[PDB]
């Protein structure tokens, strides 16, 4: 009767993992609603580079990407072996060498906190083309050993799996919550209550439908997101690394001769689960403008995402002012697979008291407004 | 002025009637996984039904008759496209014993019924005469005026005309609260949405928010399993439905396209997935009777959470001691039959005129302590 | 023009992989045709539990077995590390204690000359369901721990990628075949010739349709087989068995909370890509009639796949008589992911001229019938 | 009597036209991946074409106006669903100056063709307004008389009605042989296909089987990929072709379906993949022009293989010196205009009816040495 989780993405599998690690009789509950963002993360591992240069560097990029390491061991030593994760490395590009430099330096000043990141260094014009053949040879970019990747829906799964093979349960639903007195319930589909003494909400963009039953204005909107993946036949790409154009685009390469391509950004799209033209057009013209060698690669699928895009580009994590025993998890936007299983250990501390790693008061929620 | 929550095949009803007559309809719908008017296969058969309420069975054959008006009513306003073919019904039975009380159990039900047509049983092989894929061994009732529907297309036609009328859709999840006796409705970011009427017809998942009012909803989601399949190359288009009475079914639709009876799964809640065997029963059944489906393709397998309620009969009225609040829920597994009629019952609710039928045995309950 | 392979199925990629290690210019083709039988294969691989005895065929069923272990490392130590191959073991599994004596028979006859079997050994009722928990407590089962699975897609992939890598080239197309003064031409899709000096046609089901241009009678026709993928949300099946009901039916798990069911077998089916009813419920009876736990498990999609099936059980390898420069591979039926891989090694050889490790008489094809 | 090998536009017409000539037809047909009537976009507007061969365009001004005759001969047996609307079409330019040198064109060639209707000439956005996601700022030439079919429908339709008319219908992959002098076909098994007279419309793949005769056959495929879009909720039967001249087009179907213009990718041999350049190339050229469609659900990217020849002219009669051979092949990328027609011809041929076209110019070659 310990714990109860709303949403089992990325953040709320990691909660999950690291609270049956406790002793903690863990309840997950998840629809799995079309979109699920986790489902369609692309699976970039490499913050050293993000633009994005507020003290959250300091508490979840750096500290989320440095526990990679261990958490895929921690994973591997119990079983699971398929989590499509590879220290490939990264490449990072810019229009225009003015700009490369800019960000070489960004990436330097990052590299002391986080040793993982290898030797930075810097390549000429057909150097990164000898890493990623489909790029073209006048890039010259920024090698980051350090950078990887992953399958997010694997991550999750597996994370889902090492707990409920530790007496964790996992089933499809869709809950509610209500305010008794003062505190938080969480309401079956056939509306009786869940007895839990701790309930996180880790339910992704859906998060502000069911938190708002509570006096909350979560603000966490779906940012539609579509992303292409391409098939190599017959060609090798276990050893490709990432590649960071620093332009909302972006591309990888998974073992089984597979090329995804970056995403769209498209806010105010509401939950919208449609592959649209314009969409696929601009990922299309972005992916092959850098690297014209996908071009005659076959077009397998094309995945639609809604992130959890919050009001701040930084996440919303921990316990709700004025209400008891609620916990909420969300807002990690378009870094989610990079910080949520860090973000599921933070909860996991929230929940059963344990001292805080970092100072969760830049990312505490809202209270009812009344 | 009027404000539906949920626009499945109940909720569109109340809009397209609503729309018609002037009123400022706003319709909120957030389209959660599982929509029963979505997976709803679409027999329109009443008279063969063994279930005996009354208080139900009234609105099941009046909804039944009242597509009539409907699809006339649609058909001249630009929808055409409704799936909706009076095909005719077949009704079996294993052994002829359990046969012939069906026999009586129609012709009871038939008295007030014209509309059924004139019956006739059967003789072995004049069924599969009639759906060829049925085995031959097998006698059946004819019931000339049985029809069925497409449902999901029914919906969205409806939606359309009350949109081209002045009606406005949008896809979000909102509330309800108490503010002086009155309902007022929230949205996600949880400013109001002016409304002088609401109306709740959010389907299984309508128990979530009433709550937040006292009320007690009994209804809980029935989740439920349907296939579709397709012959290639062969004219359906005259098929009529098939009712085994053992809780399965199966029609067919122009497009050369079977669909074939739902499982009905209790204690399921809002389990969006497609089980083993759940689509296991349903082919052995289907398959059991008609063994001419056995080399047809299987194109896709649909899920609904039906409103199944305590009682079978539905929940249709103004919540009393709650003003500007009224609620329709509690279809089950006939929403497709009762639902476009019982939009017409809640159009007149919030709009005031008389009841066409007394709806005190279907009203909602007050909140409780 | 030292080889011209046609059909990268299983069989097609392992000849292509063994030839160009030894540096012969491998010049693959393949149409990927719908229902192609390696994207549908099962994946497993325990020959000793088999009912069928034919020592023509038996020789490579169990051949081919022992040879993965060198493949899996082979492949490993190139990078190619995800072939969802895994020795988890077997379950043989029977109605009556009747036949299950009878198969413990054959079983231990064959396990006492293959050690790779591992030590066989009859559980009782209830410990096989404690190895596969879907399966009924009340089973009794012949545990042989060498029985492994794998992804037979993922394999054949793997070895083109290999080839590749080591100068070979792959494309999507259509080829045809006529007889040019006693020697194999293989025509273009602009129908004019292309250059090579050996011809391998691996062309699966569809091998009779082109190589009767050349006056043979190639005895392969596609076996229709309709194949179930099921899952298990949050349970680690990475080590579960595979089970083998001796009753034309099977099935396995994989690691992804995934679990295949047996196949059906439809014979005159033709090139029929359809996913049937009956074929489902033929296999969803099979399934959970052993068992009954994954009654509530997810069904995700169902394959299909055209087995080449031949009049005889045993393969067809080698040159065919009385035309030069043409060999043919095809035959494997519902054991080519098992013999697959290694005869292509004896197809390499074959077009070398090396001598063969087995004396390939006794599949050899037939000639043209004037 | 008679033999068809490939099932296409091709085939099928030439199948329809001698089943009413009371010759017994067998068909046999392989449907190979990307078959190319299977992707076929449909438009049909030959006035407008920028390629002035006067070889070639004899036959598509002449196979043009035959749709005409065909879909009442279709539409007076049963068969009503072509996907054949008169919608009309927009031809679009760069500039006014090219835009001045086409409407030239296109009257000249409506003298003795008046299917065409009265061609006006557009500007500043009245383009837009019969096809809206086009964009404002676009003057076009109207053509009422270009149409839009359904390419697979088509086929279908005219097989079926001759499959009524005592045709048989098979799936095999055939070859051919050299049997004193005649051409004989052999299936799968190796036996003979007794046939008097055999034609060869087998597409793309026609130079694979012929050459086994010693012939050379000019036509190699040409890979095309199509994207087909849906406007959610969106009335687009009535809306035109649009032709912009830019080696792409696009037109629309009754089902909220949008369909644009396809690549070429020569020496693709078949390569039956929707490759990622593809897309890019067909959605920047539609977006380009019609930024209304941004929004629009990608449903399917179809591929086919046209029948390319070494030139544009077709390839249609007897083989020189092989006796009871008949060959139509060469469509390339005006199939589903010229195809109907050209199957009256080669049923003219095989039969010994006079030629209505000059049959010397698209003869094919015979053996050689
Ligand atoms: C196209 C795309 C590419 C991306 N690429 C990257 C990348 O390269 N790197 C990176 O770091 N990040 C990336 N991201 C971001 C990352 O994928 C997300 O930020 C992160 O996965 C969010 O996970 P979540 O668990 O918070 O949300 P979700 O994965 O959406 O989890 C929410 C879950 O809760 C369930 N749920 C919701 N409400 C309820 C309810 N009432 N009852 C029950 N269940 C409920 C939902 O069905 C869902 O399963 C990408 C995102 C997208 C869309
Ligand atoms: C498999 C199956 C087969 C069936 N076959 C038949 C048949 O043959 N004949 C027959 O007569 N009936 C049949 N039915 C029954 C029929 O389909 C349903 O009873 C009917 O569709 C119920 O409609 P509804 O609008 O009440 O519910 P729904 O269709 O579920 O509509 C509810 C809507 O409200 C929305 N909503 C919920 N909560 C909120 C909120 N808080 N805010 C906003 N929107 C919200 C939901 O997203 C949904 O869109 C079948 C049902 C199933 C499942
Ligand atoms: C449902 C199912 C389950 C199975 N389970 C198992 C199992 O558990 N264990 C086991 O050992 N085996 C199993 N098998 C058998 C195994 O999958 C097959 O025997 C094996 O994949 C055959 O490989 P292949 O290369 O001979 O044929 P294919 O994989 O079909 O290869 C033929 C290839 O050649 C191409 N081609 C053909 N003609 C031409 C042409 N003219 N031009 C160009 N390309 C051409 C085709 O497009 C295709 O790509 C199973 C098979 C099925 C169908
Ligand atoms: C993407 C695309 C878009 C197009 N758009 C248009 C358009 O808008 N307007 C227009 O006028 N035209 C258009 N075309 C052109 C038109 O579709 C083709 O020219 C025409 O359909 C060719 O038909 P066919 O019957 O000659 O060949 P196919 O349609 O390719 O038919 C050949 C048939 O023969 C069979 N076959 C071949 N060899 C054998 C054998 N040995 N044994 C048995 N069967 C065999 C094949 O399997 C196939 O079924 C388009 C083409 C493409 C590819």
């Amino acid at each position: 009767m310990r714990v109860l989780i709303i949403g089992a993405g990325i953040l709320g599998a990691s909660a999950a993992y690291h609270l049956a690690r406790l002793g903690a009789q863990v309840e997950i509950i998840d629809q799995n609603h079309p979109g699920k963002a986790t489902l369609a993360g692309a699976g970039v591992v490499c913050p050293w580079a993000t633009e994005a240069d507020d003290p959250d560097w300091y508490l979840l990029y750096a500290r989320g990407a440095r526990y990679y390491g261990t958490l895929i061991e921690e994973l591997r030593g119990q079983g699971e072996t398929e989590l499509g994760y590879s220290r490939v490395g990264a490449l990072v590009l810019a229009e225009d060498r003015a700009r490369l430099d800019t960000i070489e330096g960004r990436i330097s000043r990052r590299i002391k906190d986080a040793p993982e990141a290898g030797t930075v260094r810097r390549l000429g014009a057909g150097e990164a083309k000898r890493l990623f053949p489909p790029l073209r040879d006048d890039l010259e970019a920024i090698h980051i050993p350090g950078g990887a990747r992953v399958d997010g829906r694997l991550l999750a799964a597996s994370m889902l799996r090492v707990a409920i093979s530790s007496g964790a349960t996992l089933r499809n639903d869709y809950v509610s919550l209500r305010l008794n007195d003062g505190r938080a319930e969480c309401l079956g589909s056939d509306g009786r209550p869940i007895p839990a003494d701790e309930i996180i909400v880790t339910a992704g963009a859906w998060a502000a439908q069911i938190l708002a039953l509570l006096g909350l204005r979560h603000p966490v909107v779906p940012q539609k997101g579509q992303i292409i993946h391409l098939h190599l036949p017959g060609v090798a790409t276990s050893g490709w690394p990432v590649v960071l154009p620093m332009n909302s685009y972006y591309m990888l390469a998974f073992d089984d001769s597979r090329v995804v391509v970056g995403a769209t950004r498209e806010d105010g799209s509401g939950f919208d689960y449609r592959v649209t033209a314009r969409g696929q057009l601009e990922v299309l013209q972005a992916g092959l403008g850098i690297a014209p060698g996908l071009a005659d690669a076959t077009h397998i699928e094309t995945r639609v995402g809604f992130r959890p895009a919050g009001s701040a580009m930084r996440p919303i994590l921990g316990r709700v002012p004025q209400i008891a025993g609620l916990t909420i998890g969300n807002g990690l936007g378009a870094s989610g697979l990079t910080v949520g299983p860090f973000a599921g250990h933070l909860l996991a501390g929230v929940v059963m008291g344990e001292p805080a790693e970092v100072p969760l008061e830049r990312y505490s929620p809202t209270g009812p407004e009344a």
